[PDB]
């Protein structure tokens, strides 16, 4: 019985640096001989012995003949696949875990838990897979696209928590939390506080007692709903992030939202999933966030940090920490994950870099990686080097 | 000595849902760079640690230059191959186990048993392989295409049973059962009861004492010969399925076969292999069957269930349980298999979706998967997304 | 310390049957997307847990641009490669072990021993590799193409024996035997008896004390030099095969060589490597041989058996045992090997089927497999299904 | 806790022989179906159970559409990748470890340590990765292209040493040494003696106490700076090689540098990384070096040996030991590494054979291998067999 995974102390360090870049389409030339899968919503989750790179493929490759439709986000073809982090995710290299147009996964220290969501928009369903066996499901409660995180779920002592949501993109979307153990939902948690619209939550362990999430409100505020979840009482409350450094996109100039922490401000219809990871020290807590550069578009991506404090009531702007991607490169979904070293955990931030070339061609994405290593300051940015005409 | 496999209690659940789809030809475009094998008669078998996807390749790929002949079912080129369930079965990814134009396989908890059938139609022969070593054979007794199940054989406490048949497709085809242990036939069983024509049996454990099979009669009835095999006395009897929900194809309207359970009705020359799996509860028994939608063609596929009762003498129609495939998609051979979770077994139903485009092109198939997970009702159907012009 | 390999009793059986066929060029169409290596002199060797398929690649693939030269047998590019038996030997799937234009290998029960031969014709050299480390060599003693078996070397209790030869193809070629242990030559054996010309020896264990070989004399007789090697006294003697069923090619009509066992007869310049394997019973000894059909060309291949007796002095023709390949298909080098089952050994015969299309195109080969399984008679032959115009 | 790696006694032997050649571009024809990565600066490092082949890919393949730029040595795309020695390094077969335009790696007996260098020329940074986790960094001290060895770092009892350098290529480049343990720099060593310009050091264990390196001075002498590093006192001193057999390239005729050991002679602006490995005997020490044939260009490569003596003060020319590559083939970077046999170490010499075809096409390299095996003399040379027009 390989003991259960538990959050540890982060490894010593004080800055992020360019780590690894998976640009599969650097090999999809019409004149090349490779078959890189067409995907989106990628993310990484790590176990005690290995890190896996997950994504939602449109079940097609480049070069191929099924580019039309790769732009849509839901259909009966999309599948959750994954490869060892470091391997190019190609047709042959990939493992198709289950059909889904929305997913997540995490390793409890013994086995992998794979979460996938598919079905009709009005009654979609969450499927849970533990290793090889399909073991449970969950139904749409708001009957409007049951969806999940698009990032690693979190496990502790055997219990894994996962945020799911149901509702209109431009309306009410009260999220919920699932407490999964060995593949089956053993509890349903209903969040408290600001619950109007919450989704695509990037969660992580702030400690052995609390799991925190930075999320996405898609129709009311440029501020990010921030979840705090007590693992001991299994209760969860939500409140908007008080910092003037709005992490969502689009958004207005920093600090331009008048009023107290809780004020939503202009709707700024839409948003984006943002990265977020913890830096657990003995008596301090680093909270790293990522956010696109352009205030209105998905271009560039910068790193931000803020040690200690209550994100719920601290308006002091975040400390800029570096340019992971320039505004000349695409910066879409970002997520956080943690690599497990011999005696400590290593926080990282992934960055989906979408190759959007329009509706009349393929639509895929690279994945850029930045982790905590050493001191000083972020030294280098990331590019995809991909030309969509090849 | 990794203990022997034994049938367990099915995992809690009350409905089937779209699980996984392996559509290898979504990657065989003339403009792509993949090499998906051309196959047919696919099926899945699982061991304690992994599930493998088997099939009969025509030893050619798409795109290739050997499409002519992929339509025929027997020749000196066909081979039994397999890959980990989840991997696209391609030239590089596949393992060729042995030459055969008819096969089956199962895992006894220690090693894999591979069964293949090849040779001349008038004197074909069954080859048994245990892991790496070829260990035994069996000769044609009716000298007319010795053939096997095309689905997982079943093992218990070390002994594996397998149905084989010999005879005319439109005549007598008395099937037999082989009791294999560690690679060698240790017993031959002769069925009792209705034995005129029985084949392509989909078998599974109804319990530790009985192995049941839903089979195919190809020249007399649209009803399905149903086998019951006692593992303790090693005797087996056959009788036709009494339900008015005829599972074969072609077939007439349900309940239209006048007379008692045993009446054959019109010949309805031909048939098809059908899916069938068990749902073992503490004091109840679920029996799941699949059958094409069109009464005369291989289009669409619906799921059916029926708890308890004696299929041999119960005429009450089956309970429709969902549309796994629409009549607009192809639905050919279906089979059943079971995934092994930590403490219980998970029943599933595979569906070969053949890409028939005529005699002047390639002929291959995808494999759609549906397993028992959660409650409610089957929510979504499966498509292949493959265009045979690419 | 995983105990050393020792010859065991063959598994029960009384006939050979078509087992497996590796036709890599069924995937090398100019219109396909595969990269099967161009090779020759293939063979199989098995360990306790797996069988590997070895060959000498010309370091090129089909389709490619380096076909010119694939016809020559020696150069600075040829390499010894291998894959798990069952996997198509392609660029990606293969493992290049060492450069060589002549080779062999065997598993002592702990590690693999790889033998390769390269260098100039006048001073070639034998390289020995044990697992990952290169550990020893052997120099040309007759300074005229030091060459080896082209088939599995044989190991026992830790000591592996290997036949090597040096000399003119149409002249003297006194072979020698190397006794290798853990990668290093611990002894050199000089054969006794008829030693004029001996090579490409197919060796195997007739028992724990004797290793026997059927070989190739290339310039004097159509008869096959037969080696007997005592493992206890580490001495070896050679004498020509006395049977009237000449195994070499070319050769004259059977029994047409007048005189006693030892008479050479007409030169019949040239020859071919032939298959040969043992069937060890409790008190009997089966000796299986293969030989092409055409008396003058490499077309077709039939199986022959002969239980007990002394091949050195028995002129009774061999018992025809079946047509493994028809005279319409190519039949080149054949070899023997043994698969290791749980409690007994399973003898097999490999058949290199060369796709010779001339000097102005590629030149590669498939590998056909036949093993001992069941009773009755060899039922089916093997074809390559490959068209050299694609 | 798999014990730590320690230098052992070399395996018995007295000469080098052609071992293995990895020519990935023998498969990159425009008409082939393979995808071999475009790389440079390859090298090998071995652990107790396996040897890995590392290199710096330009994140492109042949055939591809990203050839422009493959000539430059630094950019945000270059990555450190590796495959099991014996496998062709292709898109699918390779593992991308981390982004870098300069690297090294070594196995401490438990885990792999990967070193990579990227960032801006004026402030580049060294990243250390231990297995899966990124664990430490090191900053540029001379702010001018922080670079590393391009060959296996060396570990002992758990502590790994690595040479790094910072400075102008045609000026001062005082190198430094890092003492890494379990992924983190636990010490910084400043060399003593001739420290004007030292880089691309090829290091190895001369004994349990000393690690020696043959390096590259790029702007002052054709002589090779030779490092001696005491592992017990963790101090290191440098002095130029005194032999008249200048190992650098370009260089003047041997022995033409007038003066004592320390004299630099004409600048001979430029240089090259050279191979160097040890042959540890009980009471003798073999030191093997490689150097291109042409005195001014990177063509051909010969092996040299010299037992015992102090390279710092011995002017006796080295003993020519063979032609590994002819002056008609390209001979670029050469390095040394050691394979670990059951009870002794086996020294080898790698040779990067660059396919330079100009600035208007691709630029990649094969890797030729020669190891210590047997006695006599190096018998055969190596060719790439690659035609850059295909
Ligand atoms: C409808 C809700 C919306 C977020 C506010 N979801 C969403 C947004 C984008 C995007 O803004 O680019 C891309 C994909 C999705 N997804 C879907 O449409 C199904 C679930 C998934 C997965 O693809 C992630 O939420
Ligand atoms: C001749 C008997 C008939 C079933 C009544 N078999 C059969 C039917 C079909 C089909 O109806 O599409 C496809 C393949 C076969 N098979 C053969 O011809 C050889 C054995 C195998 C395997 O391919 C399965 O029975
Ligand atoms: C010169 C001796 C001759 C056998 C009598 N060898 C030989 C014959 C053939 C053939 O007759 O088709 C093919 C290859 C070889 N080989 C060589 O030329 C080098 C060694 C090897 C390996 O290829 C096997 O002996
Ligand atoms: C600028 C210093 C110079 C050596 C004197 N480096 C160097 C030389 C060559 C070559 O002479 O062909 C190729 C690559 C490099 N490298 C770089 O430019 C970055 C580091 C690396 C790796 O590619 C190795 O030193
Ligand atoms: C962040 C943190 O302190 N996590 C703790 C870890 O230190 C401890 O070893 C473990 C025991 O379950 O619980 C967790
Ligand atoms: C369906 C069923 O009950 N199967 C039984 C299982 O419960 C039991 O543990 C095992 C012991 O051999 O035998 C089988
Ligand atoms: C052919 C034969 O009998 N081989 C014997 C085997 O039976 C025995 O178990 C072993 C012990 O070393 O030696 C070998
Ligand atoms: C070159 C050399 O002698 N290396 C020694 C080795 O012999 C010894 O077994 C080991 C113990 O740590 O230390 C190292
Ligand atoms: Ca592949
Ligand atoms: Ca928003
Ligand atoms: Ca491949
Ligand atoms: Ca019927
Ligand atoms: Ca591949
Ligand atoms: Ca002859
Ligand atoms: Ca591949
Ligand atoms: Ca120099």
């Amino acid at each position: 019985e390989p003991e259960w995974t538990y959050p540890r102390l982060s490894c010593q360090g004080s800055t992020f640096q360019k780590a690894l870049l998976i640009s599969p389409h650097r090999f999809g030339e019409i004149k090349g001989n490779s078959a890189p899968l067409i995907i989106r919503e990628p993310f990484v989750a790590c176990g005690p012995k290995e890190c896996r790179h997950f994504a939602l493929t449109h079940y097609a490759a480049q070069p191929g003949g099924y580019y039309n439709g790769t732009r849509k986000d839901r259909n009966k073809l999309r599948h959750l696949v994954s490869v060892k982090l470091g391997k190019i995710p190609t047709v042959e290299n990939s493992i198709f875990h289950m059909a889904a147009w929305s997913g997540s996964a995490c390793h409890d220290g013994r086995e992998w838990t794979y979460i996938g969501v598919d079905g009709p928009d009005n009654d979609a369903l969450v499927k849970i897979k533990y290793g090889e066996a399909y073991t449970d499901t969950y139904h749409s409660y708001a009957h409007n696209i049951l969806r999940t995180q698009e990032s690693a779920c979190n496990c502790i002592g055997g219990d894994c928590y996962l945020m799911i949501t149901d509702g209109s993109a431009s309306g009410i979307s009260k999220c919920r939390f699932l407490k999964i153990r060995e593949g089956r939902i053993i509890k349903e948690i209903l969040p408290t506080g600001r619950v109007e619209h919450t989704e695509e939550c990037t969660c992580g362990f702030a400690s052995n007692k609390t799991i925190e999430c930075a999320c996405r409100d898609n129709s009311y505020t440029a501020k990010r709903p921030f979840v705090k979840l007590n693992v001991e009482t299994d209760t969860a409350e939500i409140r908007l992030m008080c910092t003037k450094t709005y992490l969502d996109t689009p958004r207005p100039d920093d600090g331009s939202i008048a009023g107290p922490c809780e004020s939503n401000g202009d709707k700024w219809l839409g948003g984006i999933k943002g990265g977020f990871v913890h830096q657990r020290m003995a008596s301090k807590i680093g909270r790293w966030y990522s956010r696109t550069m352009s205030k209105t578009n998905r271009m560039g991506m910068e790193l931000y940090v803020r040690y200690d404090g209550d994100p719920w009531t601290d308006s002091d702007a975040l400390t800029l920490s570096g340019v992971m991607v320039s505004i000349e490169e695409p910066g879409w979904y970002s997520f956080g994950f943690e690599i497990k070293d011999k005696k400590c955990d290593v926080p990282c931030i992934g960055i989906e870099m979408v190759h959007d070339g329009g509706k009349d061609t393929w639509h895929s994405a690279a994945t850029a990686i930045y982790c905590l290593m050493g001191s000083g300051q972020l030294l280098w940015d990331t590019v995809t080097g991909v030309d969509m005409a090849l």
